[PDB]
C-alpha cells in the first residue's frame, strides 16, 4: 500500500481545538439544518445547563447560555428540532413547584434568538413537528392532555383529554389513544383510537379494544384484543383509519409483542415474538398494502418489549439487510438479506481471516447492550454506495472476543478486515474519505483516515494533550469534510471536555470530475447469468468513485445510477399469485 504525501501538513492547520471547561456530567449535541453548520451543545450537571452554539462545523462555539436566562435545561425532552432546514428548536426548562404550568424556549432561526414562552400545562413528552408544517406541533400533559399549537408552541390549545399516545399522520393528522374509565396502563387493551383531521375540531372514532397502534410508512397499524381472550391481533389501515383489515400475521398473548423492524413506501419488516422469555420471534414481510404477510427469518433475535433488536438496514445499498438469529443452541449468528427477506444468507467470510470453513457475525446493539468491546453499531449511507462498516467475529456465532473492524464494498456480498482493534468510525464526502478512532480505555490522540475506501490508512496525531475519547460527531446525510472529535480531560475532581474538528479541505483539494468515477453493477454474482443483478425485478448501475482518485465527491453530490427492468420469474411474486412490493419485473414469466 502506498500512502499519499505530506497529510500532516494539510491537517495541522485544519484542526480545532474547542474546550468546555464547565463542571457537567452529560453532554447532548444536535445539528440544526442541512448546509448551515449550525450545532448545539447542551451540558448539564445534576442542576445547571449551559448552551453552546457552533455554525462552522463544530469548530469554534459560542456560550449562548444568557439566551435561555441560565434557566435548567430537563434533558428528559431533548432538544426538539424542527425537520429540514426550518431552523426551529425547543427546550424545555424546569420550572417551580407553584407553577401553573411549563416553561420552553423556541428559537425559528436556527437558535440565533430563543423566546421563553409560558405555557398552560406542564409537558409529559418533547413537542412534536407536524411533517406538512412545522408551525403544527402537539404535546401531552402530565395530566395526560393533548395539546396542540399552530404557531410554533406560541399558543396551546387542549383538544381532548385521557389521551395515553397521539402522533402525527400526513396532511397534519392526528391519531391517538383515549381512555373511559381508568388510565392508560389499567386500560391497556380497552383504549379508543381517534383521528382528526382539523387539529381537534372535529373527531372519528377510528378503533375500540386498542392495545396500541403504530404509523410505519403508508401504513396505519393497530393491535386489538379478542373479543372473550386476552390475546391481541394486527389489524392495517391505508385509508387513515377509515376502513380496517386484519393482517394475516399470527395472535399473540398478552407477554408477547409486535414490533415495526422497518417500514418504507413499498412494505414493512413485522417482527412477531414467539411466546415465552425466550428473546427471539419471527420477521414477516408485508404485501403493498401491509396484509399479506410472509414468513421471512425464523429464530429472529430481539431479547424483550423494548429490548435489544440486531436489526440493521444496510441503507447503502437496495433491498439489503442484516441482522442476528437465535441458533439452536443458543448461539448468535449473523443472517444477510439481499432481495428485502426472501432469503437470508449466512455473511461471507473475509479471504485472509481465519475462523477463531465459517462466516463472519456482526456486533450491533444486543452485543453493545451486553457490554462487549463494541464502540458502534454497523454503519451505511446512502450516497456511499455499498459501503458497509462493522465490527464482526470470525468464526461459527458471535464472540465475546476482541472485535476486528471489517468494511464491504458492494453492499455485503463480500468483506475484508479493515482495522485490527475496535474503533469508531465515520463516512464523510459520500465515501470520500473514511475516519476511524481506537476504542480504548487509555487516552488517544490519533484519528486515522481513508481515501481509498478502507484499503489503506494514515495516521494522525491531532492533539500533544491526549484525551478519555468519548465520540464522533459530524452533519448528518454524510456530505461535509468536518469531523468533530469529543473526548474529555480528566483532574482530580473533574473532566474538561473537549473537541477537535479536523476539515479534510485540503486532502481532498480538488472536485471530482467525471473521469473519476466508473460505472458498477449492483447485487452483480455471476455476469453469466441471464438475469445476474436483478433485485426485485430490476438491477441498477451505479458511477462509483474511483478507491485510486483522491478527490471530493461534493455538499451537491447525487448518486448517478441506472435501472434497466428484468424478466419476472416466480422469484418476484407471492402467495395473495401478487408480485412483491417494491419489484418492476416485466415480461418474462407470470
Ligand atoms: C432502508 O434504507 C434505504 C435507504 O435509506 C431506504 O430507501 C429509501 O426509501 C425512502 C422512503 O421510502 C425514500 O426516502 C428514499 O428515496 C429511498 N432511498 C434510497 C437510496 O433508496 C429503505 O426504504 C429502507 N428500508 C425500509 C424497509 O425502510
Ligand atoms: C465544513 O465546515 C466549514 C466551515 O468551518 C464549511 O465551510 C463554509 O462554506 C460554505 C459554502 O462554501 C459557506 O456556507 C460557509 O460560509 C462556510 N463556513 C464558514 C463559517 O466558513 C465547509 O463547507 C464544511 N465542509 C463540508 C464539505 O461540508
Ligand atoms: C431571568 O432570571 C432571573 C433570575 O433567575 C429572574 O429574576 C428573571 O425574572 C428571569 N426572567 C424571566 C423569567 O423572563
Ligand atoms: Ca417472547
Ligand atoms: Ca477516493
Amino acid at each position: 500500500c502506498g500512502r499519499l504525501p505530506d497529510f500532516i501538513a494539510k491537517l495541522t492547520n485544519n484542526t480545532h481545538q474547542h474546550v468546555f471547561d464547565d463542571l457537567s456530567g452529560s453532554v447532548s449535541l444536535s445539528w440544526v439544518g442541512d448546509s448551515t453548520g449550525v450545532i448545539l451543545v447542551l451540558t448539564t450537571f445534576q442542576g445547571q445547563s449551559k448552551l453552546y452554539r457552533s455554525e462552522d462545523y463544530g469548530k469554534n462555539f459560542k456560550d449562548i447560555t444568557n439566551l435561555i436566562n441560565n434557566t435548567f435545561i430537563r434533558t428528559e425532552f431533548g432538544m426538539a428540532i424542527g425537520p429540514e432546514n426550518s431552523g426551529k428548536v425547543i427546550l424545555t426548562a424546569e420550572v417551580s413547584g407553584g407553577s401553573r404550568g411549563g416553561r420552553v424556549f423556541r428559537s425559528s432561526d436556527f437558535a440565533k434568538n430563543f423566546v421563553q414562552t409560558d405555557l398552560p400545562f406542564h409537558p409529559l413528552t418533547q413537542m412534536m413537528y407536524s411533517p406538512q408544517n412545522s408551525d403544527y406541533l402537539l404535546a401531552l400533559s402530565t395530566e395526560n392532555g393533548l395539546w396542540v399549537s399552530k404557531n410554533f408552541g406560541e399558543k396551546w390549545e387542549e383538544i381532548h383529554k385521557a389521551v395515553c399516545l397521539a402522533k402525527w399522520g400526513p396532511n397534519n393528522i392526528i391519531f391517538f389513544t383515549t381512555h373511559v374509565n381508568g388510565s392508560c396502563k389499567a386500560d391497556l387493551g380497552a383504549l379508543e383510537l381517534w383521528r382528526t383531521s382539523d387539529l381537534g375540531k372535529t373527531f372519528k372514532t377510528i378503533g375500540v379494544k386498542i392495545y396500541s397502534f403504530g404509523l410505519g410508512g403508508r401504513f396505519l397499524f393497530a393491535s386489538v384484543m379478542a373479543d372473550k381472550d386476552t390475546t391481541r391481533r394486527i389489524h392495517v389501515s391505508t385509508d387513515q383509519g377509515d376502513t380496517w383489515s386484519m393482517a394475516q400475521l399470527p395472535s399473540v398473548g398478552q407477554e408477547q409483542f409486535y414490533s415495526i423492524l422497518a417500514a418504507n413506501e413499498d412494505m414493512v419488516f413485522m417482527h412477531v415474538d414467539e411466546p415465552g422469555d425466550t428473546g427471539f420471534g419471527t420477521i414477516f414481510t408485508s404485501d403493498d398494502r401491509g396484509i399479506v404477510y410472509s414468513k421471512s427469518l425464523d429464530r429472529h433475535l430481539y431479547t424483550t418489549t423494548g429490548g435489544e433488536t440486531d436489526f440493521t438496514n444496510v441503507t447503502s445499498l437496495r433491498g439489503v439487510y442484516i441482522t442476528s438469529t437465535l441458533s439452536e443452541d443458543n448461539s448468535i449468528q449473523s443472517m444477510i438479506t439481499f432481495d428485502q427477506g426472501g432469503r437470508w444468507e449466512h455473511l461471507r467470510k473475509p479471504e485472509n481471516s481465519k475462523c477463531d470453513e465459517c462466516s463472519l457475525h456482526i456486533h450491533a446493539s444486543y452485543s453493545i447492550s451486553q457490554k462487549l468491546n463494541v464502540p458502534m453499531a454497523p454503519l451505511s449511507e446512502p450516497n456511499a454506495v455499498g459501503i458497509v462498516i462493522a465490527h464482526g467475529s470470525v468464526g461459527d456465532a458471535i464472540s465475546v472476543m476482541v472485535p476486528d473492524v471489517y468494511i464491504s464494498d458492494d453492499g455485503g456480498y463480500s468483506w475484508a478486515k479493515m482495522l485490527e482493534g475496535p474503533h469508531y468510525y465515520t463516512i464523510l464526502d459520500s465515501g470520500g474519505i473514511i475516519v476511524a478512532i481506537e476504542h480504548s480505555n487509555r487516552p488517544i490522540n490519533v484519528i486515522k483516515f481513508s481515501t481509498d475506501e478502507g484499503q489503506c490508512w494514515q495516521s494522525y496525531v491531532f492533539t500533544q494533550e491526549p484525551i478519555y475519547f468519548t465520540g464522533l460527531a459530524s452533519e448528518p446525510g454524510a456530505r461535509s469534510m468536518n469531523i468533530s472529535i469529543w473526548g474529555f480531560t480528566e483532574s482530580f475532581i473533574t473532566r474538561q471536555w473537549v473537541s477537535y474538528t479536523v476539515d479534510f479541505k485540503d486532502i481532498l483539494e480538488r472536485n471530482c470530475e467525471e473521469d473519476d468515477y466508473t460505472t458498477w453493477l449492483a447485487h452483480s454474482t455471476d455476469p453469466g447469468d441471464y438475469k445476474d443483478g436483478c433485485i426485485l425485478g430490476y438491477k441498477e448501475q451505479f458511477l462509483r468513485l474511483r478507491k485510486s482518485s483522491v478527490c471530493q465527491n461534493g455538499r451537491d453530490y447525487v448518486v448517478a445510477k441506472q435501472p434497466s427492468v428484468c424478466p419476472c420469474s416466480l422469484e418476484d411474486f407471492l402467495c395473495d399469485y401478487r408480485k412483491i412490493p417494491g419489484d418492476k419485473c416485466q415480461g418474462g414469466m407470470n
